[PDB]
């Protein structure tokens, strides 16, 4: 449900993760992708 996780873009509506890592959590791939500028540079390590 919409509240083990929560968006870092929105809140507990999230419920998708990030292919890729698996430390933060969204809602969509919209957040997804929007983060991307910021979490380009940082998916990859993942810790
Ligand atoms: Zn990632
Ligand atoms: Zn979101």
């Amino acid at each position: 449900g919409a509240m083990e996780q929560s968006c870092v873009n929105c809140g507990r509506e999230a419920m998708s993760e990030c292919t890729g890592c698996h430390k933060v959590n969204y809602c969509s791939t919209f957040c997804q992708r929007k983060d991307w500028k910021d979490h380009q540079h940082i998916c990859g390590q993942s810790a």
